[PDB]
């Protein structure tokens, strides 16, 4: 059983995590370096994310993608 580190390097000065492990509320990343971090303990299975950067909502497009059964695209992690 292991944490996730979700980190978000698109640049920026306002950083929030959210998915569907917070229903989709904001948490606040804080910045380290010029990255921005949080560390999550997500259990076994799915769990979809995306970031909200200087009030956009934004995905990371380095990272896997779906898209929502409201049209949106999230990124995806898979926790065994
Ligand atoms: O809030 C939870 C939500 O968070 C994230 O979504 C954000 C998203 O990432 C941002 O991009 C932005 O969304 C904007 C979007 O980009 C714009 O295109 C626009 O959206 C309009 C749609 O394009 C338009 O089609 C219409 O939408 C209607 C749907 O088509 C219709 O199906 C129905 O939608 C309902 C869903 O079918 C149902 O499943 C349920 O939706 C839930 C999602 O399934 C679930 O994943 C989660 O959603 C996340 C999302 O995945 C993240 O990316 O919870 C959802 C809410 O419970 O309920 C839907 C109805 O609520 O009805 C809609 C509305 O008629 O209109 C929309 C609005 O114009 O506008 C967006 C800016 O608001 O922001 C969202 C956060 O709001």
């Amino acid at each position: 059983a292991r944490p996730t580190v979700f980190r978000w390097t698109g640049g920026g000065k306002e950083v929030y995590l959210s998915g569907s492990f917070n229903n989709w509320s904001k948490l606040p990343l804080t910045r380290s370096q010029n990255n921005f971090v949080a560390i999550l303990d997500l259990p076994e299975g799915e769990h979809q994310y995306k970031f909200f950067v200087d009030g956009q909502w934004t995905h990371d497009p380095s990272e896997p993608i779906v898209t929502s059964q409201l049209g949106t695209v999230n990124n995806i992690i898979q926790v065994k």
